[PDB]
């Protein structure tokens, strides 16, 4: 039945869109564009746009908010359609801005940000309809009031759109729940979503929760860096499903009198739990309840009491939940930490490189960025920055444009407003000083992240590449058949060989393939823990896996801890040490998490103590070689793509002559050789700048990586491993491998 | 519960805590329960001031205050108590502290049954599998899975549930039927409470499974089930019954197994620290915190407290040779200093393991002490068989295997590198099957559109995975832990003249 569907968020947007698929388009009577005429809850229509992306499932209706705002629904509530493919023109299109979003921005709004939206953009226009158009630096919104066809008309040059007047105020009967929403909110999908599932049934359907039982979670213990979005995303989830959102961000309240801050908090629980679907958001949780034995006295545990019996006390038939916010909460009370009042954790974490991306995007939408920017290289550039910095390198683009258009902005009184405001153009030129200009909040934590490497990236290595796909991606894709040989699948795997092999480059790429969150925390690290006499951080690294998806926890560069004493010989102690030994006590409990894949490297294997490599433990050992011919040539043409190459270089000779280098310097000597080439480059560059400065005032001198380029690199280059040093490896293998092929005898 | 009344004003929750009692003793048989008593009462010295202290002793008037004459009985949770104040853990207040611990093996199942009474769940579902892969998971944690699975079988059915104005209640809550696929989702979305504290449990590994070693499965059957069976002939001729026993012998022989079998034979709890765990406390420099484990094990019913890997505190910095230090360290004093405390406990049967007997300190293995010394050799032939037949039982074989000719071929490996033989040979065995079940599914996609290629561990996967095997124990090592036997063994037959 095409009539009634559940919706759901869109990706695509464009202010119109309604996404279905084409196997369900068939039976909703739409193929390419055809009008949807779509039906909201109460007493309202609109005509929208028909489209397909890869997320329908032929189940759900997918609608951007400026949809759902303007229909009066909720994400995940359920809707009606009412299609009609047909096309009818309009002549009396009237709109006026929502002084809600026009409270100080004067100009020709039908010229300044209207022409790029009333046509070729498809605005869902009918009577009473509003729409965003997210016009100069900032989300400017509209109402069109009249329209003479209903509920559908064509947005076409023929239909006539006439001058708006005064801003008209926006209906407090019901608010337009502008706020914010799901759609603002990237680099945390993940997270985003196992909120939404964790929490839209509570505050949508508290009907149910009387009577279906099971208790939902009380409270969710949202944290992550500062400024990574808890508050928003929190925000997010209590605007888009409806529910009240009651901000009782700590330092407002612990700064009261003693006593009267309880009363205060516990009038905001009151406040709360008067309307059912409301929830309450504790920002800054760290001030109010930090560890019990740390604080000092009076208030600093006066409230914890007297939170912890609101925090619990609540009967969660009330339908009230208490959201809350801090920064690894190893440091908020373990009394919160209990059931029945914090009952799940979700962690943000820091956007990964493709977060950022997303972050920029949506920050990035009414600057009107130029054409020559991409958002794509300040993603990558903005590594360890939190959203916050996100923001904030936004706005200091936005700053510097400004600032380097104050010459011809303050020409009148200081700023009119005016049209002037579209002329900024953030060019990538303004980004790369902001990005520059700003420090990263949160560059000091395992960041969790799903690499971008993928199996084409390394090449050579094959067995391997089926040897640990194999243990990997056959006890997840088919459970069933290791549940009745009666194998349990083995959760680890530590790579031995020489050192720069590829190691860290196989555990991403098998991160990469089953979409996977990486925690590296390489040698150093633990060399950091050891030093400093606080193994017990080993702890946190492993939770920081467990709360995280599917992760293959890699211990890179692993026993750097013994490398650096020595080892099992050289030095008193013996092979076991803090941190190795504290690895081996903390994986024991994840030896029974079935999504964690714990991976270790080691550059030197016999110095590790053996109380690792049995079972449970990282048992399974496998061994990369130093690439051989074909996969040198493989490295080599995987390790200079990305990067121009001449036709002249046949990689083949070079891979030959390239005798027993590993993959670590193979890659050294191609970065030797474009380093040269970028060098001439820039020689003739500077060369030709004088040619123009001079008399006589052909523009690619060395448009590739040349050949003779990888010659000089090649003579440059040079080998991290002796004879002795790659023997060793295999010798090392010998202990737990056998040649015995006599029992051929089945 | 303690927040209810640390929240309250300073002097007037004393007098809430107070009539409290009252309403307790204003009825006869009133129980009064106090909640999180490690915020009422923590380490005394450990508190700031004012409340944190106002009530403890406001506690502890009113603790022993009671004449018991009233019939009200205080009972108090807590997390360890070595937190709380050292005053109410007197006698008169708090004279009995069962330690509940977390659920076992066998009780997560329990738990899973009770609290998945009412969700009417599927015919597939086990709840056996939930029980054994939930680890670590305290009973709390069994409720969150429980509720979690509840939640996600309304949230794949929100579908079809939301038809008329959100939920009518209606017969359709029957149709959830939380299937094991939801169940496999909220475990895995699911982190233990309790993963880092050490589980007292009765093994569910019985005798059979440990085959090969008889007569230490006779040998030690003795020791545990002798002196507990007839305990009236041991008071009789005069010998106190050996309160300790450590397993001597090549890596990986079972060593664990055998305490375990023991632990279930005698319905026994099984607290192992492993050599990790013992590591953990010397490099801590926290021996203190060995304390706790005894005491853990002193709690408990019969206990084989296990010390799994003992020596490795040795073994981890050279031995008693090639180390300034002497045999002697931290860990494995503090192990003795508290084992005698335990000698006249007469439920708890302190067991060793050691992979290296020589570097031990002789300390520990005189009477009183882990005395009695136990070797179990490397498998024999009819015992290799009988551990093969006994680690590749429940699981598909094959008739073609003869285990005989294996075993026989299997010269001298260990027990735990056989048992990776026979893991490797079902790895090998499972790769093909699942290799088996995607060409087919290749084949069903293709054109043209026999079940079983593989439905056991085929005879050519266990002459892969030997071809694969590995030996970890040499000639040399073998033969140290029968000379260092030769230390506490003697050969005087000589001496046959009665
Ligand atoms: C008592 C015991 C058990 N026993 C049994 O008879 C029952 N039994 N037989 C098999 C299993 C089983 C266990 C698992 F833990 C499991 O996990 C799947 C999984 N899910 N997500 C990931 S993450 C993966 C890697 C990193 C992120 C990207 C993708 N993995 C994963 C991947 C690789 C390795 N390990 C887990 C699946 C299973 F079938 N239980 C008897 C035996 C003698 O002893
Ligand atoms: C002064 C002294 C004594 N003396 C005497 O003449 C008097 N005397 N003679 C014998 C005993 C005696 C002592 C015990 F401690 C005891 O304990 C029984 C027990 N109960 N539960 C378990 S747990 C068991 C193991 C783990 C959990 C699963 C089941 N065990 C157990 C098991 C194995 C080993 N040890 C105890 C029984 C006794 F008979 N007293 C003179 C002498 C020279 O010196
Ligand atoms: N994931 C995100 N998506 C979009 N904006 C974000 C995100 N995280 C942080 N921000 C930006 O950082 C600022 C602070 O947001 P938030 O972290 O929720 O509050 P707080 O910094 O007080 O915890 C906001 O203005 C927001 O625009
Ligand atoms: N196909 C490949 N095989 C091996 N190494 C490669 C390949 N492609 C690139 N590399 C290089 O190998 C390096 C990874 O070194 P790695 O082996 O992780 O060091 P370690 O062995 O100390 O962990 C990277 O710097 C990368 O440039
Ligand atoms: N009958 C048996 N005898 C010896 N070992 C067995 C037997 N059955 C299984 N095993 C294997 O022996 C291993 C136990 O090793 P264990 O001897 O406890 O090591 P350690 O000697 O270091 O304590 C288990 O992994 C198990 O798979």
């Amino acid at each position: 039945r095409p009539n009634r569907l559940i919706v759901d968020e869109a990706i695509n947007e464009d202010n119109s869109v309604v996404s279905l698929s084409q196997p369900k388009m068939d039976e909703l009577q739409l193929f390419r564009g055809d009008t949807v005429l779509l039906k909201g809850k109460k007493r309202r229509e609109a005509v929208c746009i028909v489209l397909s992306d890869d997320t329908c499932s032929d189940e759900k209706i997918r609608m951007n908010r400026v949809v759902r705002n303007n229909l009066r629904v909720r994400l995940g509530d359920v809707i009606s359609i009412q299609p009609c493919p047909d096309v009818k023109y309009g002549k009396r299109i009237h709109v006026l801005p929502i002084d809600d979003t026009v409270e100080g921005i004067t100009g020709n709004l039908f010229e300044v940000y209207l022409k790029p939206y009333f046509l070729e953009a498809y605005r869902p226009i009918r009577k009473g309809d509003i729409f965003l158009v997210h016009g100069g630096m900032r989300a400017v919104e509209f109402k069109v009031v009249e329209t003479d066809p209903s509920p559908y008309c064509i947005v076409a040059p023929d239909t006539v759109i006439h001058c708006e007047g005064e801003p008209i105020k926006r209906e407090d009967e019901e608010e337009s729940l502008n706020e914010v929403g799901y759609d603002d909110i990237g680099g945390c999908r993940k997270q985003l979503a196992q909120i939404k599932e964790m929490v839209e049934l509570p505050l949508r359907h508290p009907a149910l929760f009387k009577a279906i039982g099971v208790k939902p979670p009380r409270g969710i213990l949202l944290y992550g860096p500062p400024g990574t979005g808890k508050t928003l995303i929190a925000r997010a989830v209590a605007n888009e499903t409806g529910a009240f959102f009651f901000l009782i961000n700590g330092p407002e309240i612990m700064s009261k009198l003693a006593g009267e801050s309880e009363s205060n908090l516990r009038k905001a629980f009151e406040e709360a739990e008067k309307n059912a679907p409301a929830i309450i958001f504790i920002d800054e949780l760290d001030a109010i309840a930090p560890k019990r034995e740390k604080t000092h006295g009076e208030v600093e545990r006066r409230i914890v009491s007297q939170l912890l019996t609101l925090m619990d006390g609540l009967k969660q038939r009330a339908h009230v939940i208490v959201m809350a916010a801090t920064n690894r909460p190893n440091s908020i009370d373990p009394a919160l930490r209990r059931f029945g009042r914090f009952d799940r954790e979700v962690d943000i974490g820091i956007p990964d490189a493709t977060g950022r991306l997303e972050i920029l995007q949506i920050h990035t939408k009414n600057m009107k960025l130029a054409d020559d920017v991409d958002l794509e290289q300040v993603a990558n550039e903005t590594h360890g920055h939190v959203g916050a910095d996100l923001a904030a390198l936004c706005s200091e683009a936005a700053l510097q444009a400004i600032r380097k258009k104050m010459d011809l902005i303050d020409l009148e009184d200081e700023t009119i407003d005016a049209e002037v405001m579209n002329s900024l153009a953030v060019t990538m030129d303004d980004f790369r000083w902001a990005l520059s200009q700003s420090n990263p909040s949160a560059l000091r934590e395992t960041v969790v992240e799903v690499p971008q490497v993928t199996w084409e990236d390394i090449g050579g290595l094959e067995d391997v590449k089926r040897e640990l796909q194999e243990l990997v991606q056959y006890p997840v894709e088919h459970p069933d058949k290791f549940l009745k040989f009666g194998m349990t699948p083995s959760k680890g795997v530590l790579f031995y060989g020489p050192p720069g092999c590829g190691k860290t480059l196989l555990a991403k790429a098998i991160a990469n393939e089953c979409q996977a969150n990486f925690i590296s925390i390489k040698g150093p690290e633990l060399l950091t823990m050891w030093f400093g006499e606080s193994e017990a951080n080993v702890r946190e690294i492993f939770d920081k896996a467990r709360q995280a998806a599917p992760c293959v926890l890699f211990f890179d560069e692993l026993d750097s801890i013994a490398k650096a004493r020595g080892g099992n010989i050289g030095d008193g102690g013996g092979a076991a040490d803090r941190v190795i030994n504290q690895i081996l006590t903390e994986m024991d409990g994840m030896s029974t998490k079935k999504n964690v894949f714990i991976i270790g490297a080691t550059n030197r294997p016999d110095i590790i103590d053996p109380a690792i490599l049995r079972p449970g433990r990282l048992d399974q050992l496998i061994y990369i070689p130093l690439p051989d011919e074909k996969s040198r040539v493989a490295i080599l043409k995987a390790n200079l793509r990305k990067s121009p190459v001449a036709k002249d270089v046949d990689l083949e000779f070079l891979a030959k002559m390239t005798n027993g280098f590993s993959g670590a310097d193979l890659t050294e000597i191609c970065q030797r050789a474009c380093k040269l080439a970028i060098r001439e480059s820039i020689e003739s560059e500077i060369r030709r700048e004088r040619e123009r400065q001079t008399n006589p005032s052909e523009d690619d001198p060395v448009p590739e990586i040349r050949r003779d380029h990888f010659e000089e690199a090649m003579r440059f280059a040079r080998r991290s491993v002796s004879d002795n040093d790659i023997r060793k490896y295999e010798m090392f293998a010998q202990t737990l491998q056998q040649s015995r092929g006599f029992g051929s005898f089945r």
